[PDB]
């Protein structure tokens, strides 16, 4: 397992899952091209009625109407094609791991949806997956798509060195 | 909040929480003075059956029948007060929020014990304060203890920026 | 406050100031794209007549005819268009604070220039935003662009946490 | 010059100037043995008349009353010899340099006192010096007190590359 | 001598020598632009028999025929110019000194190969030299190319600071 | 493997293998509780004929006469019993690999001496085993004693992930 790596910005290379430990209900992290993918990961803590909370997000100043129902933590994917298109909650994950996954790889991003421990991936287009750079705001783990099953793992079933 | 801070091994200063945010089911921190004081936390993920692991504390390999019968983490002081006494969990603190305490204050060693969001604190008295080190295996912060409440409303609730 | 962050070499994500804090009369900062945009940003100190000072800029040993006639630091923004053009001192920022800042937005690299505490922006204008990266030789923070102001008392006032 | 290192808490090594620089209007360090000897210094930034300001030193909460009539900034060493005995302005440093320096050597406690860029040394007695660690809440160098000369050049005219 | 740097991922600037201190028999570094130039060295130990060994390289888990007939450590580079193109060893740095370095300049990618101390520069051609980032798994340094001459010995003799 | 860590000063903890990879002919660590025990290693590249050396050790400048006539490098442990008692080269580890290590365990500290794959353990005495810590000028890593045979590994043969 490689890392854990502190909060920072940089490009992530092709083929590498980054693995993101939240710890806070905060903005998770904040991944864009620039030019037509806008992903920011917002953490909601359970139980939480329909509220607007405001976030930093892209340098910018939003407001976002969350709730969580659950007793686990929703990490919502607000996302938007365009620096003037509207944010919108595209993906949750509804984990109790705190972990959270984003891959590039094969001229799309990768990322980890539904609820865990049943969380699977899901895929988003873009014209320029080199410039996709990301601020991420929590420890971090580097995981080669070779060993994506683990990564799998982790995902649903948090980080677990004994049995 | 001052942190977060990468697992380091130093002398922690008098009057500061430390508190530490576990991200695996291992050993979370070692705490000695190598004269009057053993500590070390091990963390066991929920719905364990007993079982014996192996953990590596203070250089040496030891045994450790744990058990955790709860929906929630818990994090098992093993204590020896020689280095040829025996270790025992002397305490254990039972958390959804992972976050563990340990302060330097008043000729004694206080720790967060009991369970989540109701965990209070207790202390271990020891005849060399000033020579307690620790080793730390996670992320953790440095609260003082005059914002001690702040750290108990942490330990309880967990890290949150909103509300 | 974002930081303090340690020098490092990264590209800068857009709508976020890079707040500088310069701790010696040297090489501050370089930034360029490799297309249309090389700044490199020299610390001048107090009282210095016209001298040529060598300067290690984009991995190139160049020549600077520098001077500084005031009680505050001056720092000279070294421009060029290309690789082949001649650095030229385009800006100047005279400053008791020694605090620098750059942001890429809206197409455009932003500084801070004049004299504190009345330091303004101004624009350069680049064809490539998105490859800016930059080499930071001293500690640095991020702040989002939605809090400029405070950005802009950072430069013009210095980090104050007492009033 | 060793360094610059980020902030962090630890026992610095006898025979070594640590030689600090202050960033803004707080603490900048904490050091103490817990038997005998606490100093904290706190920075206070150009024409401030007398005022009492909130700091945080060795996790309790202290009320100084504090001023500022010079054009330099002033480093105030608060001084007590037992954790029940009130603190003191016992030195100070007026700098516009803002480094501040601390030495463990001869079994006493070393720091810059009076005004750049004439200040000298002076020395504080304690029967516990190996114990003597530091909070150091700023960037820091180390310098062999082989090489002072160099250390009294910095305090009093600043870290200069370029002559 | 600009470092040592911790292993990390980032993009090099131009005109900069990456000056690498390899430490293991595994994956010394991974550089690409994801569209024409891949480039991942691998070390292989003295007196090391034809053997198929496996690396992770950009994500992938590859297989290569390894040796090494000399007293000397050897840095195999690894290139394929796409990402369907099959990995061959492209060129070879015998050292004794362990140091590896590449350069980004003029529209190409610059690497020492030989046998030290009589090791040379050669250079691979890119039409995207500024999305060339890198993977460094061990201490690196920088230096700027004004300075090669300081990083040809360094390749060839290693890092000595007495004579 | 726990590491590697960027060069630091701290207290080690007792039980636990501190390997240190040496990159340069300079100062490799600085150990000492400034009561009874002072060790400063010293790397000496290959084939140097006897010569005298300035190394700048516990502060102190010093002047020591090095040599080393084998193909190998050599690592003198410079020791003395009190702060006015004169170094002399108590032990030498012959080495290829360039990995050093110290242990305290005991009540001693425990060293490799001798000359690689056959470098052998060793024991100095001191009634402040507490008190001892280091500065250590390159990367380095920690293993707990009941790994010491792993430890042993290392140092006679390096760091080797492959067969
Ligand atoms: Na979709
Ligand atoms: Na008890
Ligand atoms: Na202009
Ligand atoms: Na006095
Ligand atoms: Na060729
Ligand atoms: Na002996």
């Amino acid at each position: 397992l490689d890392g854990p790596y502190q909060p920072t910005t940089f490009t992530p290379p092709i083929d590498y899952w980054i693995l993101i430990n939240s710890n806070t209900n905060g903005v998770v992290y904040e991944s864009t091209n620039n030019s037509d993918f806008w992903t920011a990961v917002v953490a909601i803590e359970p139980h939480v009625n329909p509220v607007d909370r405001q976030y930093t997000v892209f340098g910018e100043n939003k407001q976002f109407n969350v709730r969580n129902d659950s007793d686990k933590w929703k990490f919502l994917e607000m996302f938007r094609s365009s620096s003037q298109n509207e944010f919108y909650n595209r993906r949750t994950l509804t984990s109790d791991t705190k972990l959270v996954g984003i891959l590039k790889y094969g001229g799309r991003i990768w990322t980890f949806h539904g609820e865990t421990p049943r969380a699977t991936t899901d895929s988003s287009n873009t014209a320029n997956l080199n410039d996709i750079s990301i601020i991420i705001h929590s420890e971090f783990y580097i995981i080669p798509r070779s060993q994506e099953s683990k990564c799998n793992e982790y995902i649903n079933n948090g980080l677990l060195e004994h049995h």
